[PDB]
């Protein structure tokens, strides 16, 4: 119940929300159907429109008007935004040449530059260039301030997951808004765009920017706006708040536009109807900047122009129907569209089996436009699994397509020409970032980055301590003139042992064999040096990775590679090696095909054994340092050490073998040498974080050899590829991957063909940031480079996306 009988007199767009049943006057009262009876009359005035005209200049104040052009309007803070232009001979902000803002120029009583976030729904990154001719204000922000060619959203590329990621710095799996539609089985409640369940605080996790601010004594405008409040009135309201007394005035504000998403859905991303909505958005930006100039704030406020996600061409006719795949379509519930999420329709159905559903959806039609996954098998870069609201079965839908349960869902539930929600590396889903103001840099372009990084920066801009989040604080310091955040490298927690030769061959009973009894004070002194680390500077280019948890491990040196060997997991945490542009690939000699050699630096009790692999009929093994890239026949024997062996399903060995034999050399050729760090990952609870030993769900049968869920590689080279990887003076270039260690290649529909037709495609789908690998392993990479730490944090958040150019 609401008692709408109260009044909004002097309360229009009040900042504190009053408790029911008292009637509300804040910018969300409409959405809750709780506004006081006079809200429209008093707070949503429209009389005479939004612009001053010559004949209103000096007019006598009439409080009925939407905005004012009377002499007293500046001190009241409620002039139309073009007042000084029309009535006082001033220029529009967009018509002034841009002048660097070297320091904040703020009026007396301003304790810090305010922050204004101007957020636009469905603003595809390519609009900045393709629409630049009709968006002069936005183009001025862009060219004069700091901009990215694009900003990466989170998956799914839907509105509320991305807006709330922007507000919290968290992946959707962590903040809880994992889609625009959701079912939470613990609450037994559904979240919908339409209705009142979505207002319940329980859905919304983490700590959003407006709460972080308020707890630290920084006041915030209310970020949300009821759809019916026109944009002009949103802007006037913000400008009025900025004229409040110092002690009452917020320091952070948000404007939100439903455009261009609204029209994009109807007309497609570049439908000719899309020009007008872009013009109108620009006009709104102009109104803000003009109003700021009027208040003498245009060289004081930091403005962020940011989108949530892009927009792709999608039509009714590009829909896949689960009824064409499944026999039992009515036993399932499907969350449909640009992603699919499937669960059982009834928890009382004992014949529901996810394995049979997945199989019926796997590679069934030649040009099938979606692919099914158990969520723990989704690309780890999506970070989309660790939440009870994310159904076990997920469908990744190809760009330009939909999935639905049955055809009647699509006509009796054509219309639409655009949609979004696809994989967040897709070019059409990318969105925008521009920062302008004293704290941002001047005429600076920065590389694309992920929207999860922005919360930290918005906190830096306001002097706030960020709540714990998924950004890497410092990775965006290069966007800022001042207020950078200067982190220290984390402390190493475990120091390595450096074992020498401590065991005789006969102490081992691993059931291994090797034909290596073939064999000089020359290269015997020399191989002793190699085992003591004499070539380590070549193969460990950026320092040893630091182990950031308590464990027991050994550094092992070799001619061609160096490793950190875990006595707990019985395998390397990491193996590091450098392959020059000139390196030659060789074979595994016939007599060494099944060679595995005891490592006399490591006890039998801390070694794998070959008998376990013989007896486990499902499991084989591979090597981290590839025998194919040995520097010489004699060095190749090091590659067959038991301490370089890792457990691999035969199906996976196909992928790994092709990576090691073909691709590494290819990358060394293309990049002028590469440094490779490879290793296992264990994430059985799919939380994105290194498993402890007691979370491991599978071992090589009969043994304590844990089975990885994933294998990673970090491949580093010189950004200036005229320098070799091992003699690089400047910035680095990286690409990484986290490959699922699966017992089949069902993920790859063409896997019966030659690896040259499918393996690389798989690896591109599983591209990763170095930072993702850090979470998954508890390792810290790049500790000893000649680069600044912030630059290195940027490198660690890099994602190599293998998408074509944005714009063609
Ligand atoms: C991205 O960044 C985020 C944030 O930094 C990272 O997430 C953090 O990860 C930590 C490790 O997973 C985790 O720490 C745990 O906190 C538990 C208390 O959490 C509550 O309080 C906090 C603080 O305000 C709050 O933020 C939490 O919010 C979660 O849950 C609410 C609902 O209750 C949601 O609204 C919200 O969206 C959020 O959900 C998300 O996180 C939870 C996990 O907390 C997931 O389950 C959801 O799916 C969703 O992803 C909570 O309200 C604390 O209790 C934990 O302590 C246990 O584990 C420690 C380990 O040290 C152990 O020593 C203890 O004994 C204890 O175990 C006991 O409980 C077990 C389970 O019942 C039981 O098995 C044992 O036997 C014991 O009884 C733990 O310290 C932290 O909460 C989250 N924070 C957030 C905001 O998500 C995330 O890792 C980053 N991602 C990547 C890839 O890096
Ligand atoms: C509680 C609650 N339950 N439902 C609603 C509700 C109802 C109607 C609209 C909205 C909207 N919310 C957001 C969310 C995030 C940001 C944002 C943008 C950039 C950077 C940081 C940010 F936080 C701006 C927003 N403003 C809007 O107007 C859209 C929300 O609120
Ligand atoms: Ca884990
Ligand atoms: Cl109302
Ligand atoms: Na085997
Ligand atoms: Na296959
Ligand atoms: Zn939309």
């Amino acid at each position: 119940w609401t008692a709408t009988s109260g009044s909004c007199k002097g309360r229009c767009f009040e900042l504190q929300e009053v408790g029911p049943p008292d009637c509300r006057c804040d910018n969300l009262c409409k959405s809750y159907s709780s506004c006081c009876h006079d809200f429209d009359e008093l707070c949503l005035k429209t009389a005479r429109g939004w612009e001053c005209t010559k004949d209103r200049c000096g007019e006598v104040r009439n409080e009925e008007n939407a905005c004012h052009c009377s002499e007293d309007c500046l001190s009241r803070g409620d002039c139309c935004t073009n007042y000084q232009v029309v009535c006082k001979g001033e220029s529009h902000w967009v018509d002034d040449d841009c002048e660097e803002i070297k320091v904040p120029e703020c009026p007396a009583g301003f304790v810090r530059p305010p922050l204004i976030i101007f957020s636009v729904d469905g603003f595809r990154a390519s609009y900045m260039k393709k629409g630049s001719k009709v968006m002069p204000n936005i183009e001025k922000l862009r060219s004069c301030g700091t901009h990215a060619p694009y900003m990466r959203p989170v998956y799914p590329t839907k509105t509320f997951p991305n807006l709330y990621t922007l507000a919290t710095g968290l992946y959707p799996e962590s903040h809880g808004i994992v889609g625009n539609s959701m079912y939470d089985p613990v609450f037994d409640a559904s979240f919908h765009l339409r209705g009142r369940e979505k207002f319940n605080h329980r859905w919304w996790g983490g700590q959003p920017l407006w709460i972080t601010a308020t707890k630290q004594g920084v006041r915030a405008g209310t970020f949300f706006w009821s759809v019916s409040i026109p944009h002009e009135r949103r802007i006037l309201t913000i400008l009025q708040w900025l004229s409040l007394p110092d002690n009452e005035r917020p320091s952070v504000y948000a404007f939100y536009s439903e455009q261009p998403d609204f029209s994009g859905h109807k007309y497609g991303p570049f439908g000719p109807e899309m020009t007008n909505p872009l013009r109108e958005i620009d006009k709104t930006v102009g109104q803000l900047m003009d109003g700021l100039k009027q208040l003498r704030l245009h060289r004081c406020v930091n403005v962020i122009f940011v989108g949530d996600h892009g927009m792709e061409d999608v039509t009714c006719d590009r829909t896949e129907f689960l009824s064409n795949y499944l026999t039992n379509v009515d036993d399932i519930t499907l969350v449909p569209g640009t992603l699919g999420r499937i669960r059982a329709k009834s928890i009382n159905n004992s014949k529901y089996d996810p394995k049979t559903i997945i199989a019926a959806l796997t590679c069934k039609k030649p040009d099938q436009h979606f692919k099914p996954y158990m969520k723990q098998h989704l690309p780890k870069r999506l970070h989309y699994a660790n939440n009870r609201r994310i159904e076990d079965i997920h469908l990744l839908v190809d760009r330009r397509w939909h999935v639905a349960r049955k055809p009647l869902d699509v006509y009796k539930k054509c219309f639409f020409q655009g949609d979004h929600g696809f994989d967040n590396k897709v070019n059409s889903m990318q969105t925008v970032f521009v920062g302008y103001g004293p704290t941002f840099k001047y005429r600076t372009k920065v590389p694309p980055f992920e929207n999860i990084e922005l919360y930290n920066v918005m906190c830096d801009l306001l002097g706030l301590k960020p709540a714990p989040n998924n950004g890497t604080h410092g990775s965006l310091n290069h966007l800022l003139r001042t207020n950078t955040f200067r982190p220290t490298m984390p402390d190493e927690v475990s120091r390595p042992n450096y074992p020498g030769i401590m065991y005789l061959q006969s102490e081992f009973d691993l059931g291994c064999t090797c034909d290596d009894k073939v064999e000089n004070k020359l290269e015997e002194l020399n191989k002793r040096l190699h085992t003591k680390g004499s070539t380590k500077e070549r193969h460990l280019l950026y320092g040893r990775p630091a182990v950031l948890y308590r464990t027991s491990y050994d550094i092992l040196y070799h001619t061609d590679f160096e490793s950190g060997y875990s006595e707990i997991f019985l395998m390397p945490l990491w193996t590091s090696y450098t392959i020059s542009k000139q390196a030659e690939v060789s074979s595994i000699p016939e007599h060494l095909t099944n060679c595995v050699r005891p490592d006399v630096r490591v006890s039998p009790g801390f070694s794998q054994n070959c008998l376990a692999y013989k007896n486990d009929k499902q499991m084989s093994y591979g090597f981290l340092f590839p025998p194919y890239l040995s520097s010489s026949p004699e060095a190749k024997y090091d590659a067959f050490l038991v301490t370089n062996m890792v457990p691999m399903y035969p199906a996976f060995k196909r992928v790994w073998a092709y990576f090691q034999r073909v691709l590494v050399k290819k990358y060394a050729s293309e990049r002028n040498g590469v440094n490779v760090i490879s290793g296992p990952i264990f994430d059985y609870n799919y939380d994105g974080l290194r498993d402890t030993e007691d979370e491991i769900k599978q071992y090589v049968e009969g043994s304590s050899i844990p089975v990885p869920t994933h294998y990673y590689s970090i491949i580093t080279s010189c950004l200036d590829f005229t320098q070799p990887a091992d003699k690089c003076d400047g910035p680095l270039s990286v690409s990484s991957f986290i490959l699922p260690h699966r017992p089949d290649n069902d993920e790859s529909c063409n896997s019966s063909e030659d690896e040259s037709k499918w393996v690389e495609e798989l690896m591109k789908m599983h591209t990763a940031r170095v930072r993702d690998i850090e979470h998954l392993t508890g390792l810290d990479f790049y500790r000893k480079t000649s680069r600044s730490y912030s630059e290195i944090l940027t490198l660690k958040t890099y994602l190599h996306t293998y998408e074509s150019e944005i714009g063609g």
